[PDB]
């Protein structure tokens, strides 16, 4: 759409009232044009036809409980554009400033949100396993950042290479939750997941066992559902990944923590300048000690911590 570039008022998901930013051209749309190339947000009406219709509102304030979805689409992307770029100087997904968009009110009852190769997609859930998925920030920031890999790594989606592809999308979508600042946790999917029981989530980074989910490489997933075990096995380097960041002992191996900014640092670079679609947990490991080398020299706590970590896990 052309038109001009307006702020708007809604309420999310979880009730909190936020500003975004819209665009007017008649109506006011859910079109953001202060981010890259845009943030673009759509209606899919319920249906399975993407992407929908882009986001129409009369005037410009979206307190329907129908909008709020779209708002925390909408919001939600733009800090995760911000995180990338202000943290690590990355410009869209692609590196290139690409618009961003998604769909919201996909499908009925629909339990599930993803990354289609040219857009997110988010359903609202059936009001029992899941509220709208747009409304967790984690689950936000985990659907860009594959994107993210798709326009890097590549990872393949099956396997180990998957169980790293999902991996990565956890712990930047832990990340960017730390950045906003919005009750930050290790759990995956918190907000959104069982409305009516309160302490659980998708999926723990600080204890994936919690939830039956490997924590260790000789308790990997070795069957076929899942693609694998893409969303199983991705305990593991969670796992690891709490660890270089927090500290702790696990399974009798100490690691010293290194802190949150560090542990984006290393993974960063690992995604964008070391891995390869076929990149198996091996490389992986190879990978975040090269990344931590180039960062903080080779006898650097960084270094000793990666390895530690790892080792921890059960990854040689
Ligand atoms: O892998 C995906 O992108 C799908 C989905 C995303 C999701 C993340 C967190 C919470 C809810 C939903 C998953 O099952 O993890
Ligand atoms: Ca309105
Ligand atoms: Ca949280
Ligand atoms: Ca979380
Ligand atoms: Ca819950
Ligand atoms: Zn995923």
């Amino acid at each position: 759409i052309t038109g001009t570039s307006t702020v708007g008022v809604g309420r999310g998901v979880l009730g909190d009232q936020k500003n975004i930013n819209t665009t007017y051209s008649t109506y006011y749309y859910l079109q953001d044009n202060t981010r890259g190339d845009g943030i673009f947000t759509y209606d899919a009406k319920y249906r399975t036809t993407l992407p929908g219709s882009l986001w129409a509102d009369a005037d410009n304030q979206f307190f329907a409980s129908y909008d709020a979805p779209a708002v925390d689409a909408h919001y939600y992307a733009g800090v995760t554009y911000d995180y990338y770029k202000n943290v690590h100087n990355r410009l869209s997904y692609d590196g290139n400033n690409a618009a961003i968009r998604s769909s919201v009110h996909y499908s009925q009852g629909y339990n599930n949100a993803f990354w289609n190769g040219s857009e997110m997609v988010y359903g609202d859930g059936d009001g029992q396993t899941f509220i709208p998925l747009s409304g967790g920030i984690d689950v936000v920031a985990h659907e860009l950042t594959h994107a993210v890999t798709d326009y890097t790594a590549g990872l393949i989606y099956q396997n180990e290479s998957g169980a790293i592809n999902e991996a990565i999308s956890d712990i930047f979508g832990t990340l960017v939750e730390f950045y906003a600042n919005k009750n930050p946790d290790w759990e995956i999917g918190e907000d959104v997941y069982t409305p009516g029981i309160s302490g659980d989530s998708l999926r723990s980074m600080s204890d994936p066992a919690k939830y039956g989910d490997p924590d260790h490489y000789s308790k990997r997933y070795t069957g076929t559902q899942d693609n694998g075990g893409v969303h199983i096995n991705s305990g593991i380097i969670n796992k690891a990944a709490y660890l270089i960041s927090q500290g702790g002992t696990h399974y009798g191996v100490s690691v010293v923590g290194i802190g949150r900014d560090k542990l984006g640092k290393i993974f960063y670079r690992a995604l964008t300048q070391y891995l390869t679609p076929t990149s198996n947990f091996s490389q992986l490991r190879a990978a975040a000690v090269q990344s931590a080398t180039d960062l903080y020299g080779s006898t650097s706590q960084e270094v000793a911590s990666v390895k530690q970590a790892f080792d921890a896990v059960g990854v040689k």
